[PDB]
């Protein structure tokens, strides 16, 4: 589990909930 509130690990710029996270 990751802190969706943190910039996606992919390194795109958007947070999980905004990127891969969702
Ligand atoms: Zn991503």
């Amino acid at each position: 589990k990751v802190g969706r509130n943190d910039p996606c690990p992919c390194g795109s710029g958007k947070k999980y909930k905004q990127c891969h996270g969702r």
